[PDB]
């Protein structure tokens, strides 16, 4: 009807725990304990001699400006909001609110649209396999789109578990058959 | 146990209508039908011989900053921020978030707070007369405070029943019931 950004919100109870793990694992792996910013991730980030240091809070708050400018200003506002968003709000919360603004390309802002385009199904009926693939998105949408990237789609998508088996959120049988799929 | 902000979350089907009624007919009558900020709302409140402006988006875009500042420049950081907000996520999303995270003095943030420190129950069990007490709270918290300035208080709380009188929320019975509360 109105709003695309608003088109399907699903209540963090109804998503499942591979899609809620997935984005975690990929996008911030210490997401339940940080406090909006993680110093220790910006330092193992730092460290390489292709990682980013941003948190899942911080993503959020990015896409709460109107404008989009990559200033390091606009990065330090990013911050200081998702500081206080995470003094506003618990982490099931932020991640509940994440998830359903979430650009996932195709159009699908949120999991539950991105579901739907995708694999034409419900977010609470996709796979351990379709939910990694959603999390592998994030990072650029249009570069990994399954549409018509699909080699790099499916490339980044068995990353996606690769991170979820190293993070304990799935057996290695999970993963085995999951990346076959 | 950590975050006093975070006490408790109720989501939105949890909450009273009587509740949501209140506050949206004591701080942004046109809620449901505004995108953000109110022109309307702001030349009826200009051309008074008192009245707020603001929206209920408004006021949660203003504890999303970090610090506070009432400079011009930040009044207009917090209206871009709830036109953002408004895009999306929906209505009852922002009422939900608005009402969990609200000052309603005494240390309480959010109704769910409100009601325990105030009426000792759960919001979904207040009466008209306590959720109009609660609507009355958020214009200046200390200065209505129920346990130190029951007057003022008393005072606030009939103004919201009367408010909600006027835009249709309670009938004419129910006002002059919970007006003798
Ligand atoms: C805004 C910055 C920190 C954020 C930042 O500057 N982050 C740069 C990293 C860039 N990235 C690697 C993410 C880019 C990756 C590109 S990507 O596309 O992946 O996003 C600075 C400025 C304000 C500082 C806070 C205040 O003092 C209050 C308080 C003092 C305590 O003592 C420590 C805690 C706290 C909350 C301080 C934390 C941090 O000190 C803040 C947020
Ligand atoms: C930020 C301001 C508006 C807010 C403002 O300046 N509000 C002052 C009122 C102060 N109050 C009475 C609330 C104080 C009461 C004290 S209280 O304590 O009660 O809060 C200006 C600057 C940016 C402008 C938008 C952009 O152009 C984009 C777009 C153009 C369209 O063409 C019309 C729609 C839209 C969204 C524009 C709306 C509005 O034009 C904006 C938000």
């Amino acid at each position: 009807t109105i709003g695309i950004q608003k088109r399907f919100y699903v209540s963090i109870d109804k998503i499942p725990e591979h899609v809620i793990n997935a984005f975690v694992a990929t996008e911030d792996r210490n997401f339940w304990h940080h406090f909006g910013i993680d110093p220790v991730a910006i330092v193992r980030a730092a460290i390489v001699n292709v990682q980013g240091g941003s948190t899942i809070t911080q993503q959020l708050a990015k896409n709460l400006f109107l404008t989009r400018e990559r200033t390091l200003e606009r990065k330090i506002k990013e911050a200081l909001l998702a500081i206080k968003i995470e003094r506003t709000f618990d982490k099931k919360k932020i991640m509940e609110l994440y998830l359903n603004q979430i650009y996932l390309g195709s159009g699908a802002y949120g999991v539950e649209a991105a579901a739907q385009v995708y694999f034409g199904k419900h977010v609470w009926e996709l796979s351990l396999d379709e939910a990694a693939l959603l999390a592998a998105l994030p990072k650029a949408p249009a570069k990994y789109n399954p549409f018509y990237h699909p080699e790099r789609a499916l490339q980044r998508r068995n990353l996606v578990l690769k991170r979820m088996l190293e993070e304990g959120y799935i057996t290695p049988e999970q993963y085995e058959e999951a990346v076959n799929k």
